[PDB]
């Protein structure tokens, strides 16, 4: 989402 790969 807002974070690594998410």
């Amino acid at each position: 989402r807002r974070y690594y790969r998410f």
